[PDB]
């Protein structure tokens, strides 16, 4: 079968040949339909020899979407051509947060070998993928694969940040989103379907500002020395409830500190090596937690899709084959591509 | 193999010579090490001819702890020797309630003809059985097995009650338990080790009021009619925060009813066929929620036996073996056994 | 002043002129821009002799907004001329309940004498109305008088309600919401912006239905013996997370014991008499929740008018003027008003 | 009357001659009972001339115990000789936060100069002291008043902490207390009675652990660089769920983020200048979350109440007269008292 594949340190990643695989007993051999890029995927290729420990070949791609192909022994649940996404990241099972699907949150999976499919077992972009577990299958039925495939990270990522303080986001509320890319556009959309939040997105370019207010945000703030004052502007001086920092720098953090609301939330969902959110007394107002989340849960990935199914959620994407996907991780550096880029196999 | 099965309706249950089970793929076979008895078994063996639908013959027991024998195909997380009590109430696994834990509200599982073992799968009350799923596995560690069958039933079923109203039971809060029998005896010690609840227990039976005392009850009053203003004198007027009545008969959902708060809580946790709380304007407090839980979610059980393991849970036992299974039936209709019946496989 | 009020047991409420009064230290004296006429009123003048406890003459209107007329001495927060919301419920303020906000669940209101002006204390139909503290009046700025004026009963209960169970209400969550009148025609609405629950409306009335399109349903079914199957054809045969049912007649309950999910919830907030939810095993589905709430919280009215400011509660009013006030009582019995009937003083 | 006061900058507090003053409309004076000294008190004292804020003279306590002596106009729900305990972190009361009673994260106080007694407003350090409100006060009946003092900040600072997080903290939880004084060794106590955590307690001190095992600890640290390595060592590598951290310097700060969980939390409570969290990828775990809470509730403080009422919170206390005052404070400065010091107007 076709697939991209990292094969070396700091090389681009490049179209290759490889066995179509067989499920084992529990496990399930998915046709691939869609396959999203993540902007996670640059940061694994970017880590030095020393850090990477995903192995080489890895075939990348953990926003997967496909039909079933075939089943392996004692797996039911699933038919031969059901329409699933593929819940990415893979826990025990086992564990107290497992037990609660909270398998993003699982203790145990580093010292049992359970990696992510693209970012350590084989991933989504090839003509099919191994799925190890039926309860990492979430039915999707004639959802777009296309619209379907971002579901599962750039959906299911800030469905999960929200979600953490989605209480606090009542009518009154105003929830900040900084950064109107892959997530953030996502994001503001979650918001709106979610909650009665104000919804105040904050980037640097101003055509992301005008994809903000295409998805339903109530406002649009240039980011930079100007941001903060702006979102005190809009907020009467009271703060926002929730920030969800979808860029995670230490500019957007320092902002996403200067706005938040007495007993307001930060969630620093953005990833930037030494960023941080500085919370002590002074520093922050009083009761505002801060977070880092991770991914998000089993039956958060179903209320994502079944946000899709209910037309909540317009996931802006451009379509790629698998020989354009080299070239597509590219774009993806360059920050070309407005929305998710997604990968096809034909 | 040994097991206790209910062969003929009507009839009492005997014990049967049957095949030792091999698991397939995905299951788990199991020595058993304890089994318990449920007042639940009874109503099941009560039930006329039209209303029987598990199945004959049937190997009861839904209560069930054991070490690990064999794995069938492509089962991880368990190796041979491992102590494990059984999560009873199967469910698919994939809906959204399951992928919560939450098996006990599947709603799938009816359709799918997934049944609980001792309720329509063959169950604990046998030398070995077979579990379906690793994911109904739950680890006891060193747990002495006859104290921990009781936590999958008696021990989870009202954690599980508890554990929808404990945000209401705090300091202040008082929790009125009926019935101090297998699970209102547990009740009561998960009221203390969870909560700050005030526990005033309810029972018919003046040997069952000491009984609640022994497990850390605040008080005690005799049941019946005048259960209810007896109550009102222990709580200043104010009436119970949360009322568990694990009897359930229209006695006590009435006596529930008159001694509940403003904002409080009913649990029929309790069965008695025709029986009903009735909620209406006038005939219960404002803001008086009522519900029929059931069983429990694997979280909880894992939460309950983390209780057991930390020497928070005294579950008063009688131990029997397989051949006294039977008679320990016909002690458990008499209301003789001080707590719960455990079987032991010799 | 001009004023209407009920003045004998059994006879129609008829306009009245009565001593315009003072505020004493704590209490503020407003001038009525618009009083809202609830179906609870009518409820009040049907009570007969020995139930009727609210004294008479009364004053009626328990839904108010009005404009600051005069502070009496010590009361701070509120200046001459400013736009205010009644909090109804009015509570003792001291007590666990009351100092979360919770002062519909009062407990000790009661016994100290503190009833809600048009249910004890005057009320809001007439030109002037005394409000006992400062913390029952919600500012609401340049909101429409008219159209505030629900807001502090038809707004607020459903949210209430509403916000109980708001958790349940995921996406793939269904509402059904039974009675769209007053109540349940803003209930919609709620559910619409603090949700993505799927909602489906249920009335007697074809407008009624046309109504609840009007304001957001996903769909409308005809009540009576037919609705629950045709709220199964909707739900996928999986029932309704949550009624919320503003009727409140038996049937209407049946209705919603027939059509609740397993683990759902439901909410009796219309009043009929003798009218209840049977709620014990077999008789509706496992962990599916029953209560009456009453009236709402401070905090929730506060989120109720937040949300009228920001554009989500479209509240269908007719006007009256107070000489109109008696016939617009005998048209709220016929049920010939769309929406809500609004008082406003000249 | 006679009273402690902070009369010029950096100078020690000295015991004056003042007047005993009057309540007007919505006021009570309370004769005081009992005065707690806080560690906060220092911190205020050691303010520069330019930072210090709060206006001279000033009666210091913020940890206030007395009988009603006098009520203001207008004011009911309190009848002369009432016991009652202050609830220091006055609000505004009509805020979306105040009318939730979570004073505490009140918006509009700051800009309202609304003060906290013995921060801003008189005291309870004097023989008599004002309240502004009836809200403001919380009944203790029968409480020993030198008991009562410290649940007003040193219970009640702790209890809101631990409540913010009470969800996480289940049977299978760990929280880990460190700083084991004033309010650390009401905080293991917190945690026993509303909770099934294994509660570890870390201190310099050995004494400090002793009164940590005394108090309920299951196990106690001595704090430092071997600290966090011992707390994963009795975790088994998990990490704590929570960890309250109520010493609140770097040091500790860093522990806490080298021990908590995986979707754990860290309450920094304690107050060093310059201290902070570092909450950014890579330098705390996924979904830990931190915050920097500020004293507590009014419904949380009547539940710090009733643990005390219900022998639940064993507060270990030092009597002191108003002329011994000044002392008290430079035994408090030296970490001499072992518990809290608590003055008794005779
Ligand atoms: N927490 C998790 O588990 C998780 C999951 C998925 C992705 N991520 C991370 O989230 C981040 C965003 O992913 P994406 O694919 O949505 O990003 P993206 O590449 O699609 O674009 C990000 C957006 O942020 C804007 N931006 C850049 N710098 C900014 C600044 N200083 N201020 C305001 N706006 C700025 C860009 O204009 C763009 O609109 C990445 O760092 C990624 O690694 C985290
Ligand atoms: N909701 C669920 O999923 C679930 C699970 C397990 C059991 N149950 C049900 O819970 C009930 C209790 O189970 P158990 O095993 O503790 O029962 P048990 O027979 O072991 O003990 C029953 C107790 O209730 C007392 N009692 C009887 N009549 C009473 C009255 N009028 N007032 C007060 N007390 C009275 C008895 O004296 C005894 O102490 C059973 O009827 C069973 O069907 C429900
Ligand atoms: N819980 C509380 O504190 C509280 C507060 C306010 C009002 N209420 C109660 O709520 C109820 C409704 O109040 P309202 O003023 O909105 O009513 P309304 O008179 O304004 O509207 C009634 C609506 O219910 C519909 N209806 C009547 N019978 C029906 C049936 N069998 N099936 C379906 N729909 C039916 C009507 O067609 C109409 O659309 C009243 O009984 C009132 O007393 C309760
Ligand atoms: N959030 C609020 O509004 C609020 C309210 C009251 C107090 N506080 C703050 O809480 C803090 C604690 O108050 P307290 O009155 O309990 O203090 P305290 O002086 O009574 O107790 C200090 C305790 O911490 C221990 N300690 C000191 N350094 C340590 C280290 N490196 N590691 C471990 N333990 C150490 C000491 O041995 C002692 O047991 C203060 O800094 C105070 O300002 C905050
Ligand atoms: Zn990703
Ligand atoms: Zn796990
Ligand atoms: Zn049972
Ligand atoms: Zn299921
Ligand atoms: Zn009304
Ligand atoms: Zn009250
Ligand atoms: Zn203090
Ligand atoms: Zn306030």
């Amino acid at each position: 079968m076709k697939a991209v594949q990292y094969t070396e340190i700091g090389s681009e990643p490049v179209v290759v040949d490889i066995p179509t695989p067989t499920p084992g007993p529990g496990e399930i051999l998915l046709k691939v339909t869609a396959a999203g890029l993540c902007h996670s995927d640059i940061h694994v290729m970017d880590m030095p020899a020393a850090q990477y420990a995903y192995g080489l070949p890895l075939t990348l791609g953990h926003e997967g979407v496909g039909t079933v192909a075939e089943l392996g022994e004692g797996v039911t649940g699933f038919g031969v051509g059901d329409a699933v996404a593929v819940y990415g990241p893979w826990g025990c099972g086992a564990c107290h947060a497992c037990a609660r699907g909270r398998e993003n949150y699982c203790t145990r999976a580093a010292d049992l070998g359970i990696t992510p499919p693209g970012l350590g077992s084989p991933g989504s972009m090839a003509e099919y993928m191994i799925v190890d577990s039926a309860r990492h299958l979430v039915p999707i039925g004639d959802l777009d694969p296309v619209a379907a495939a971002p579901l599962t990270d750039a959906g299911l990522t800030p469905y999960h940040a929200i979600s953490r303080v989605l209480p606090l986001l009542g009518p009154g509320s105003t929830a900040v989103v900084i950064g109107v890319g892959g997530l953030g556009h996502v994001g503001i959309q979650i918001l709106r379907a979610v909650s009665a939040a104000r919804v105040i997105a904050v980037d640097l370019d101003d055509d992301r500002l005008a994809l903000a207010r295409e998805v339903g945000a109530d406002a649009a703030v240039k980011s930079g020395a100007g941001a903060a004052d702006a979102i005190r502007e809009l907020t009467g001086g009271q703060g926002a409830t929730a920030v969800f920092d979808f860029v995670g720098a230490q500019s957007t953090i320092d902002t996403a500190q200067q706005v938040v609301a007495v007993d307001g939330h930060i969630s620093v969902v953005g990833i930037h090596a030494g960023a941080h959110a500085k919370v002590g007394f002074f520093m922050i107002p009083f009761g505002a937690s801060v977070v880092t989340p991770y991914w998000g849960t089993r039956s958060e990935l179903m209320e994502v899709v079944a946000l899709a199914r209910a037309g909540r959620l317009d996931i802006h994407t451009e379509t790629f084959t698998l020989d354009e996907g080299p070239a597509a991780y590219r774009r993806l550096r360059e920050g070309s591509i407005r929305g998710r880029g997604v990968v096809v196999p034909t």
